[PDB]
């Protein structure tokens, strides 16, 4: 479609348009954009600073070398990246005709920087390549939101809207902490026990008005924000307030273990299409074998070359013999240690205090212990060879370590340094905690897999960094300093800067607290309304977009982890061996274990305890009875557990009254080894901690080195004084004003006291405690939010103070992000090893070659029920046909309709017409079943069971008509409304696709659900520890252990743990569980002690079971490799 084809001079700026660094010249100036969008500064209300006031002018210096390009590329001459390029100069045109509209097109010129630099043309191109396997997983997610959308429409329709106001005012009332929750007046939820106020409708209600459940577009936000398993539990503790717990606990603990189960099979979604790839290029095995001779051949001509190097330099001699007995020998193997393991406790002391000798004794033994460190180099530095000792990096690192120890201790004497610089120097020795490192066997192999991956990420790791910064020039011009909200309240992660908004983006980027975020954007803009809360859009594709690239850098790195993977008695005798015993056993260990479950476990006096006392006691006989009987007949791990838990249920009737009643739990565990499916499972887990215990016992030393450095740098701040006035040790104490809400006409007076930030920096011990939390990605931006506002030693934080230590913070959860990656893809590359071990026995042509065989050999023909009577072949030859499949598929989808509008305050004439609606719709499927029965004739019709699954549906309906209309002749009718939703799930039952996806599951339901039997003793052992212990515990409101969360009863202590589970905010739990919370008045200590019911076991406690129970859902990652290896190979 060319143009006039001419040639004038014109033809010589083709020689100019593409000559070489034309290139070059634009990637200098569009960088410059990245520049000039970088030092934008957003103002609130229309205001422009001076320097944000030039920037506006230097876009038209951006427009017309935009222009001069883009028209000599017009005048030199199908790439659709260039197709954007003059896409992105099109709007601008229109903007000098030209309101914030095209201020936000500006963002998109980054986007150019990608297709001028090659090789991320490379990234982009592989990037949607992988999205082609992904489709069926992610339309079964967006099936998956759609059913709880609308059953989450249909049963909380309207259920919020209650609320707790003072007397008769508008004030809702709230304590201190508490979320302004929803009210009940009728039965269930939330007496409203704040002494001086009354439930009235009218809205308290969630977060300000955007966690709802009315009108499709909220209901369909508020499930998906609980399937990203962040900020679950409000939505259920919102619910459980309004309607009453013990109904809605079933729809949100199926909504996170359906939305766990198929993104757990989206992350082995990815990893199936490339890895298929790669098992074609296995089959060059003899190139290894070349390699290795090369590597051998490099090996020795570097060794004999010493051997000629250390024969040219060579009295002095005398001393040199020396050199190789001393310094070869044993001694020197542990010579080094009592030096290194005594410079590693003499960095790691660090105190706040240090009383006066401590710090006296850290820099004496700085000067003594380089004293050694500088011999025991210079003992290598004669008898080694000069040449020798700095080719090896290990040595060459030694010698930075002694220089820097001479540097920094003479830059003291000199005394001209900055107190700023001597911190500097003090961080510098750290770096010794690397001597350490002269161990690890296979450091030296550790490093050549990390070192070789990132090489592999670097490429997609520019494209995350460029990812994320586009998203933070796009967030800055529409949020921008529209952050005002007339109030007082904290909305920390605002956007009116270029560091906050690229904190804040890594923030939703990473998972952590975007809820209270999005919840910004929304009410920044319009809160709720119809305009406004499309920049919802904003924080999901940020959020889809922004994991999808970094689950490519997941595969990136499995694609080059695997390159390398290619290269009289007789009567006791019948009793252990009796069906009478053993199934004895199985039926009293659930017997045992179910008073176990619900004790009082707070009451101690009540009629729930003499019943159990009785039915403990004797509990304990029979079991003692059992180990008698196993001992009169005869190493086992089993055996030991048996004589460990019935020697101290014996002990708890010789009484120590409370802790044997609790070794009475471990029992089924001995259940457990007498289950077959997880010798597979846990054997094949252990295979994999073998290779990767490398790299676990590097990513714990960093949380050491980190620990160290973050103490050092963080010392004595995070001492946070009450009111934000004060600033130090005196002089915060009194009596200060609190004013609420808003206005200083409602001063309320508390007293002041230092708050201690409960995850302080002060000792390496309590600094590990801290960056473990920020490791799980839980609770750092209140803990980071903290560490920018610090100042000097004792004194409180200033507002915004150095934001250059949140690169701290960064660098470290990037890294550990690294290395928690780097584990995960070795539990991978191990199982599909392992699964494949049983497929060494080959002798055969392939896999597919392999099922197409046993598809031949095993298939037989196929049903084809064809009729006789040609008055019921006519019907039958209308029911198999398209006629009425295109047509009851179609009255689904205005029935997915009916039941989408339904929104809240609909008009009267709308609920006449969807009380019609429903009986339309019932009618016709009623009459589904008469004609299909008519044709298929009983014996046909219940064969498939979907047509089983539409005669309960369609029952489900018939009783849900009739119930309804008897009314009008009523609450109860919430369940029957749920069989008019089940419907839509006939949809995929005609999309082949995807229906192929979840039949492999339940086909694959093999060695899941035994290890689904782990983690469900896991929470039953941890429930029944803290429940006798972390009871008393008086659930006061606001105080993060309250009515919704108790710790007390047993379903309420089995949520809790499903909340510590899906880490949602686990950090608050353990603080609530201390030494001095309060004792529930219903217990007995009866004298002065009210404030001593905490038992800090807690920290013991939730970190023990963080661990076990993120080491076992990686067995629910590995058994899932297990039976759908045939699916995903």
């Amino acid at each position: 479609f060319c143009l006039t084809l001419q040639n004038p001079l014109r033809k010589a700026c083709i020689s100019i348009v593409e000559w070489k660094p034309f290139e070059t010249i634009i990637l200098l100036t569009i960088f410059a954009n990245c520049v000039a969008l970088a030092v934008y500064l957003p103002m609130p209300e229309d205001d422009n600073n001076s320097l944000n006031l030039g920037l506006e002018k230097l876009e038209y210096f951006f427009l017309t070398v935009f222009s001069i390009e883009a028209a000599m590329k017009i005048i030199a001459y199908r790439s659709g990246w260039n197709v954007l390029d003059f896409i992105i100069v099109f709007l601008g045109v229109f903007t000098a005709i030209l309101v914030k509209a095209l201020r936000a097109f500006r963002v998109l010129r980054p986007l150019r920087l990608v297709s001028g630099v090659p090789s991320l043309q490379v990234v982009l191109n592989s990037i949607f390549k992988a999205m082609l396997p992904l489709f069926h997983i992610a339309l079964l997610v967006l099936f998956m939101v759609i059913i709880y959308a609308i059953i989450g429409l249909e049963l909380f329709k309207g259920k919020m809207h209650k609320t707790c106001y003072y007397i008769g005012t508008d004030i809702v009332a709230t304590v201190e902490n508490e979320k302004p929750s929803p009210c009940a007046r009728t039965g269930s939820g939330r007496p409203c026990t704040i002494n001086g106020s009354e439930c009235r409708g009218g809205w308290p209600g969630p977060n300000h008005g955007i966690t709802h459940f009315d009108n499709f577009g909220f209901s369909m936000l508020t499930v998906y924000q609980c399937i990203t398993m962040e900020g679950w539990t409000d939505v259920l503790y919102w619910v459980n307030d309004a309607i009453g717990n013990e109904w809605p606990w079933i729809y949100f603990v199926t909504l996170i273990l359906l939305g766990s189960f198929f993104i757990l099979n989206l992350v082995l979604g990815v990893l199936s299409g490339e890895f298929t790839k790669e098992r074609e290029k296995a089959k060059s095995r003899g190139t290894f074998q070349k390699l290795r001779e090369k590597q051998q051949l490099e090996e020795d001509l570097r060794g004999y070359m010493s051997w000629i190097t250390q024969g040219e330099v060579m009295w002095n001699r005398v001393f040199r013999w020396k050199c190789h007995d001393l310094v070869k020998s044993r001694v020197f193997y542990w010579l080094v240690i009592l030096i290194v393991a005594l410079n590693t406790l003499s960095i790691a002391s660090e105190h706040h205090n240090q009383p006066l000798w401590l710090t006296h004794l850290q820099d004496i033994a700085n000067r003594v212990l380089l004293s050694l460190f500088t011999i025991e180099m210079l003992l290598k530095m004669y008898g080694l060879g000069l040449r020798q000792y700095f080719m090896s990096i290990f040595n060459r690192f030694d010698c930075f370590v002694v220089c820097s120890g001479i540097l920094e201790l003479l830059l003291v004497e000199s005394g001209a340094m900055t107190p700023l610089g001597i911190s500097v120097l003090r961080c510098i020795r750290l770096l010794r905690l690397f001597k350490i490192t002269k161990y690890w066997t296979s450091l030296s192999n550790l490093v050549a897999s990390l070192l070789n991956s990132i090489r592999s990420i670097a490429s997609l790791l520019l494209l995350l960094f460029l990812f994320i910064i586009i998203f933070a020039l796009l967030g800055m011009q529409l949020f921008g300093g529209r952050y005002d909200f007339e109030d007082t309240e904290v909305r920390r992660s605002n956007f009116d800067n270029f560091p906050q908004a690229l904190i804040s983006v890594f923030q939703v980027l990473t998972g952590e607290d975007w809820n209270s975020v999005m919840y910004n954007g929304i009410m920044a803009y319009g809160g709720p309304s119809y305009p406004g809360v499309l920049v919802c859009i904003y924080f999901i594709i940020l959020f889809v977009c922004g994991n999808y690239i970094l689950l490519n850098v997941f595969l990136a790195i499995a694609v080059d982890n695997l390159a390398e993977a290619e290269s009289v008695r007789v009567l006791c005798h019948r009793i252990v061996n009796a069906t009478w015993f053993t199934n004895f056993i199985l039926l009293f260990i659930l017997l045992s274990s179910a008073a176990l479950a619900a004790e009082d476990p707070i009451r101690a006096e009540s009629v729930r305890n003499q019943i159990l006392g009785y039915f403990d006691i004797a509990f304990t006989s029979v079991f003692t009875v059992e180990i008698v009987l196993k001992m009169t007949t005869y190493r086992n791990y089993f055996n030991i557990l048996d004589l460990l838990v019935v020697a101290v249920s014996l002990i708890s009737m010789g009484l120590v009254v409370k802790i044997l009643r609790v070794l009475r739990v471990l029992r089924p565990l001995r259940a457990i080894n007498r289950a077959k499916g997880l010798k597979h499972v846990v054997q094949c887990v252990f295979v994999a901690i073998r290779t990767i215990g490398n790299i676990v016992l590097v990513t714990t030393l960093l949380q050491f080195m980190f620990a160290c450095i973050g103490v050092q740098l963080f010392k004595g701040k995070f001492f946070s004084c009450n009111d934000l006035s004060k600033m130090t040790e005196e002089e915060c104490r009194g009596y200060y004003y609190v004013y609420k809400d808003g206005d200083p006409t409602q001063m309320e007076l508390r007293p002041r006291q230092w708050i201690h930030n409960d995850f302080h920096f002060d000792n390496v011990l309590s600094a590990m405690m801290s960056l473990f939390t920020v490791s799980t990605f839980e609770g750092w931006p209140q803990l980071l939010y903290r560490a920018i506002d610090s100042n000097e030693e004792d004194m409180g934080p200033v507002y915004n103070n150095r934001v250059e230590m949140a690169i701290f913070f960064i660098i470290y959860i990037i890294l550990i992000a690294f290395f928690m990656m780097n584990i995960f893809v070795g539990f991978v590359i191990v199982t599909f090893q392992e699964q494949g071990e049983t497929e060494y026995k080959n002798c055969e042509l392939d896999k597919n070659q392999r099922q197409c065989v046993q598809y031949a050999l095993k298939a037989r023909p196929l049903r084809c029920y064809i009729p006789k009577n040609p008055y019921q072949y006519q019907v039958w030859y209308v029911v198999t046909s398209s006629y009425f499949e295109y047509l009851m598929f179609a009255l689904i989808m205005l029935n997915t309709i009916c039941l989408g509008m339904q929104h809240y305050h609909q008009s009267e004439e709308m609920n006449h017409i969807s009380d019609i609606l429903n009986v339309a719709f019932t009618i016709i499927f009623t009459l589904e079943m008469i004609l299909k029965l008519l044709a298929f004739k009983a014996r046909g019709y219940f064969g498939d069971p979907w047509n089983v699954f539409d005669f309960l549906i369609v029952i489900g309906s018939i009783i849900d008509v009739i119930l309804s209309e008897i009314d009008t002749f009523r609450i109860s009718s919430a369940f029957f409304r749920l069989f008019r939703v089940m419907r839509l799930i006939k949809l995929l039952s005609r999309a082949e696709g995807v229906r192929t996806l979840l039949w492999t599951f339940i086909k694959s339901f093999q060695a899941l659900p035994y290890v689904a039997l782990l983690i469900v003793m896991l929470f039953f052992i941890y429930a029944v520890i803290g429940m006798q212990m972390f009871g008393k515990i008086a659930l006061v409101d606001g105080t993060q252990i309250n009515r919704n969360n108790n710790f007390q009863t047993f379903p309420q202590a089995v949520l809790l743990l499903f909340r510590c589970a899906t880490g949602e905010a686990w950090q608050e739990i353990l603080l609530a569980c201390s030494y001095g919370k309060l004792c529930d008045p219903e217990s007995d200590y009866a004298p002065g002690e009210e404030y001593t019911c905490g038992t800090n076991f807690a920290y013991y406690y939730f970190i023990s079971f963080y661990m076990l129970c993120a080491f076992l859902i990686i067995n629910l990652f590995v058994a899932v490799i297990m039976d759908n290896f045939d699916y995903l190979t």
